C-alpha cells in the first residue's frame, strides 16, 4: 500500500480495494501523511465518488483514534441532530427541542458559523472533557463533544480541510465519528448521492437513523419542497420521498431557512424558543420530529406515520410549553456552575 | 478568485472560468500556494479533464516566470523531441539523430530509472548550463538542453508536490509546453490519448507545427509494438490520424525490447544504436526521429503525408549510418568539456 497506488486508483475512477481507505486514513491520523497527500486523497476520493465501504473505513479508523466518553455514561438511546453542510441554526435549535422532549442528545462539532459557535453565542460552554460531557448528559439531557478535544489526531486533516476550503468526503465524517457513538439521529446531507452512502454506513452499525436530503439541496428536511429520506434500521435502508405538506406544513422559500453567523443564529434561537412563529420554527419542528422518529426506531415498534404524528406533537409541545427555552437556560446554567 | 471557488468548480466537474487556471498557476509560481492547495488543484484538474484553454493558461503563466534564452539565439526552425512520461531512451536517441540530420534540436528536462538528463550525463554531456551556453551549443553543435530547475526555479513548489503525491497529473503535460527555447515544431509523445488531444489543441493555438503522438500500447512515443494515434498540428488546425509503421516495412516488436534501465544501461544502448546496431530500438528511434523531421517540414510547407515520412525515415537512417549521429554526440560532449577553459 502506498499513496501513488491509492491515488492512482482513485484518479483512474476506480473503487479502492478493501483496507486501502483504512490505510490512507491511518497514515493521516498518525501524522505520517504529507499535507499534499491528504489533499490529493480528499479530492480524488470526492471526485471518484466514495462508496459506503470506503467511508466506513475512514470513519472507523478515525474513531479508533478518538477519545471515548466514560463507560456507561451515554444512554443507549442518545440521538444526534446535525447536517454535513449552512443549517447550523436549524440543527442547533432542533437538538435543543429534541432534548426538551425527553430524548437524550449528544452533538459533535467545532468552531468554524459552526455548530459550536452558535452554542457559545448562547452562553453554552462547548469545550468540556469526557467526564463533564457525561455529567451534562445526565443532568441536562444534552451534551456537546468538542471535536478538537476528542479527535486530537485529526488536526492534520483539519488543517488541510481549511487550506483547500472546498467540501470533500471528509465533510461526511462529522456525523459518522460522534465520539459518544449515539445509535440514533437525524443526519442531513446536501448531496443525495452522498446521503445514500452515509445511510449505508449507518446501516452496518445497526443504528436507527433518518438520513435526510431536501430535494432543494438542503442538508435537513426542508419545507420548501419534498425531501428524500434514507430510513435506516435493523441493518437495512428504506428510501422514500417525504412531503411535509401531508402534515399541514406550508411551503416556504429557501432564503427564509438559511442560517447566518453565530450571533444571527443565537438571535434566531432565542426568538424561536420564545415562541416566534414562521418558516424557521416549522423547519426546526420538522427536523426535531425526525430525530424523535429515529429515536423511536430503537425500541418502539411504532409505525412510520403514527411515529411522525407523535414526533411533531412532542416537538411543538417542547417549544410551546417553554420546555426548550427552559432546557437551554439549564444548559447555560450547568456550564457556569462547573467553576 | 480563490481556491474554494476554483476547486469547488473542478470537483463539480465544470470547466474553469477564463483566467482562473492562470490565477492558480500564478499563486503556485510565486510561492503563495500551500502544498495542499497545489495538490488539490493538480488532482482536481486531472479528474475533471483539463481543456486546451486551461492548460494554455497554466503553461503561459509558467513561461512568464521562466528565464528565456538570449534574443535571436534559437533558430527559427528548432524542434523538440520529448514524451510526457509512460521512453527517455528513445526520445534522447531520436533527438541526437534529428540534430544529426540537420534539424536544430532543443530539449527541456530534469534528472529523474534514468531520466532524460541522467542518460545524457552518463554519456558525458553537460546538462546544467545557463541560457548563453545553451545558445552556443545550439549554434556550434546543433543541439541544446535546457535544465528545467535552472530555467524554471519558481516551479520548485509544484515539483515538490508532484513527487509527494507520485500520481500523474495535468502538470505532467507542462514540460513540452514550457520549453524555455520555445521551439515552434516537434515530436511530442503522451501516454494518454485524451490528454494528447488537449496538448495538440494548445500547440494549435500557438500555431506550432507538431506531431503529438500516442502509442496504442500506452507508449509516449511512436511505437513499433503496434499502431499509434497522431494529431498532426499545423496552420492552427488539427488532423487526427492512425499510424501503422508496418506500412513502412517496420516489423512488429515486443514492448520489453524497448526497455529502459539505469543511466549506464541507457548510455550503452545509445552508443549501440548510434554505432549502427540494428533491431527494434533503432527502428523506434528512426521512426520518432522521422516524426520530428516531418513536423519540422510542416513549418515551411504542407507536403504530402506519406512522402514526407519516407524522406524523414531516409534522413534519420542516413544520419545514423553515415556516422553523423555518433559524431554529433561526440561534438556535444566536446563542447561541454570546452566550457571549463
Ligand atoms: C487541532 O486539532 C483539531 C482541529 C480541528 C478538528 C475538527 O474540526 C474536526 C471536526 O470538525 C469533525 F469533523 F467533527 F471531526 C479536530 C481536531
Ligand atoms: C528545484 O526547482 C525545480 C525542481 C524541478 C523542476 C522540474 O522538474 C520541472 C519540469 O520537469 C518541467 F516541467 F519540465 F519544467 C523545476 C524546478
Amino acid at each position: 500500500p502506498s499513496w501513488p497506488q491509492i491515488l492512482g486508483r482513485l484518479t483512474d475512477n476506480r473503487d479502492l480495494a478493501r483496507g486501502q481507505a483504512a490505510w490512507a486514513m491511518d497514515q493521516i491520523m498518525t501524522g505520517n501523511a504529507r499535507p499534499a497527500q491528504i489533499a490529493a486523497f480528499a479530492v480524488a476520493m470526492t471526485m471518484k465518488a466514495p462508496t459506503a465501504d470506503e467511508v466506513g473505513e475512514l470513519a472507523g479508523v478515525m474513531l479508533s483514534h478518538a477519545h471515548p466518553l466514560p463507560a456507561d455514561t451515554v444512554p443507549d438511546d442518545a440521538v444526534d441532530v446535525v447536517g454535513t453542510g449552512n443549517t447550523v441554526n436549524l440543527s442547533t435549535m432542533a437538538a435543543i427541542v429534541v432534548a426538551a422532549a425527553g430524548v437524550p442528545v449528544v452533538k459533535h462539532g467545532n468552531r468554524a458559523s459552526g455548530g459550536a459557535d452558535t452554542l457559545e453565542a448562547l452562553g453554552v460552554r462547548i469545550d468540556l472533557g469526557p467526564d463533564l460531557v457525561a455529567r451534562s448528559l445526565a443532568e441536562v439531557g444534552i451534551g456537546f463533544c468538542f471535536a478538537p478535544r476528542f479527535h486530537p489526531s485529526y488536526r492534520h486533516a483539519a488543517a488541510v480541510r481549511r487550506e483547500i476550503g472546498v467540501p470533500t468526503v471528509f465533510n461526511l465524517l462529522g456525523p459518522l465519528t460522534n465520539p459518544a457513538r449515539p445509535r440514533a439521529g437525524l443526519i442531513g446531507c446536501a448531496f443525495a448521492d452522498l446521503a445514500e452512502v452515509m445511510a449505508g454506513v449507518f446501516a452496518a452499525r445497526r443504528s436507527s437513523v433518518l438520513v435526510v436530503h431536501g430535494d432543494d439541496g438542503l442538508d435537513e428536511l426542508t419545507t420548501t419542497t419534498t425531501s428524500t429520506i434514507w430510513r435506516v434500521a435493523a441493518g437495512s435502508v428504506d428510501k422514500l420521498t417525504f412531503d411535509p405538506a401531508g402534515f399541514g406544513f406550508a411551503r416556504a422559500q429557501l432564503d427564509q431557512l438559511a442560517g447566518g453567523d453565530a450571533q444571527a443564529n443565537a438571535a434566531a434561537v432565542r426568538a424561536v424558543l420564545g415562541g416566534a412563529r414562521g418558516p424557521v420554527r416549522d423547519a426546526v419542528v420538522l427536523n426535531a420530529a425526525g430525530a424523535i422518529v429515529a429515536h423511536a426506531g430503537l425500541s418502539s415498534r411504532a409505525e412510520w406515520l403514527p411515529a411522525w404524528e407523535e414526533g411533531l406533537r412532542r416537538a411543538s409541545a417542547a417549544i410551546d410549553t417553554g420546555a426548550a427555552e427552559q432546557l437551554l437556560a439549564r444548559w447555560v446554567r450547568f456550564g457556569r456552575q462547573i467553576l
